[PDB]
């Protein structure tokens, strides 16, 4: 997959492996929802929307010695589809900190990346507990 | 030379060359005396005192087809002597600065050495023009 420029950024892959770790270790800290609600997928970037059933109603169960009536089918009280927004935040590794790594040995301040990861996770929770009005989600 | 310790010190030759050049250049800016007065020698460390002739006398010059007469010798009115004082000043280079230059390449604060060079050059001029009482050097 090509929409993330893993080779175009100046950062060596050791620094990538520190930045992803500095995201994941604050996602796991910050998220509540994934402790309550099971994850489905992940599905990849392409899955723009998902259809889902809503069994809001109750309807009778059959009981028969013969087993013949067919009224006793479960409905789906509605059927719906929901669109997956992008959650995102931008963090800004300033250029001379790279040279400070290159020559002064003092490694990059990835805490910007950690704070971005936290802001993303907090938006994920905020969306899940309180659906965004503009997107018309519900939480 | 032996007395000049340049091997137990931590500093590289690439530091020494900078420090000495900063001293020399600060002297050559600062001094007046080495303009009006010529350098004799230098003689090395080990000369504590110098014998020197005083002429201080007016006498004719020989002018003849064969120059029989020997009246015309230059006479040392007195063959006096003088002792060479040390002028010095001392300065510190912090261990932090050394270890910084030895890992991070941040150059030594040789402005200390320049300030010492300036102060000794000022004392050289003060000795030469004003003399000194305690040494007994007439200026």
């Amino acid at each position: 997959m090509d929409f993330l420029d893993r080779n175009a950024a100046p950062l060596n892959e050791g620094e990538w492996q520190r930045i992803d770790e500095a995201v994941v270790s604050t996602a796991r800290r910050t998220l509540v929802a994934r402790r309550i609600i099971d994850v489905l997928g992940p599905l990849g970037s392409g899955v723009y929307s998902i259809p889902y059933s809503v069994f809001s109603g109750k309807s009778p169960t059959g009981i028969d010695m013969v087993g013949e009536n067919e009224e006793f089918v479960v409905e789906a009280s509605r059927r719906a589809t929901i669109n997956l927004p992008i959650l995102y935040k931008d963090f800004k590794i300033m250029w001379r900190d790279v040279e400070a790594d290159r020559h002064l040995g003092l490694p990059i301040d990835v805490s910007t990346a950690a704070v971005a990861g936290n802001f993303v996770a907090v938006q994920e929770d905020h969306l899940i507990f309180n659906g965004n009005v503009e997107l018309g989600h519900d939480g």
